């Protein structure tokens, strides 16, 4: 019933520079024996968890000495002493002391660059869909950093909710997010309105791209 909160859940990291994760149990994770079993984990997209560290200190086969494990009592860090690119990663803490083991909630690196305000298109539902009897709206946020951005509907100047879902690439080489929000109605209602608007907040200002259908 131990609790492992993991800090920052997102991290952006600088090549060449040192980078942490902090991990705190809610327990003591002392064990009888009196070693503390806490370990740690990398995890890349599609892969499966590959144990870095274990009991605090101790680096598992095939890890680079550049990673390192530090902490006692309830806190603990992985330290990065020079981040290179193979480590953007998911990582995971995992307290062993005591059965059946908790893991951290996971911390997500990614790349640090300087802010990007999104290009910001609409596009109206297909002629082709209409047909089908249901209409979706597509707002696109293009190349934009950081990850971090708002997205509001309106029809008609009212603000839609539930009806819109979002969607985000990983970080791309230029270390930009890109997303997609898409607006889904039937076509009685797409058919019902006139002016059809996304507004988009983000480390810019707040940018409006509308049209007006029907």
């Amino acid at each position: 019933v131990k609790g492992m909160t993991q800090s920052p859940l997102f991290l952006p990291v600088t090549l060449g520079q040192p980078a942490s994760i902090s991990c705190r149990s809610s327990q003591s994770l002392v064990h009888s024996d009196g070693n503390i079993y806490l370990s740690w984990f990398q995890q890349r997209p599609g892969q499966s968890p590959r144990r870095l560290i274990y009991k605090v200190f101790d680096r598992d086969s095939g890890v680079p000495d550049r990673f390192s494990g530090s902490g006692s009592g309830t806190d603990f860090t992985l330290k990065i002493s020079r981040v290179e690119a193979e480590d953007v990663a998911h990582y995971y803490c995992m307290q062993a002391t005591h059965w059946p083991g908790t893991f951290g909630g996971g911390t997500k690196l990614t790349v640090l660059r300087t802010v990007a305000a999104p290009s910001v298109f609409l596009f109206p539902p297909s002629s082709e869909e209409l047909q089908a009897n249901k209409a979706t709206l597509v707002c696109l946020i293009s190349d934009f950093y950081p990850g971090a951005v708002t997205v509001a509907w309106k029809a008609d100047s009212s603000p839609s909710k539930a009806g819109v879902e979002t969607t985000t690439p990983s970080k791309q080489s230029n270390n930009k997010y890109s997303l997609s929000s898409v607006l889904s109605l039937t076509p009685e209602q797409w058919k019902s309105h006139r002016s059809y608007s996304c507004q988009v907040t983000h480390e810019g200002s707040t940018v409006e791209k509308t049209f007006a259908p029907t």
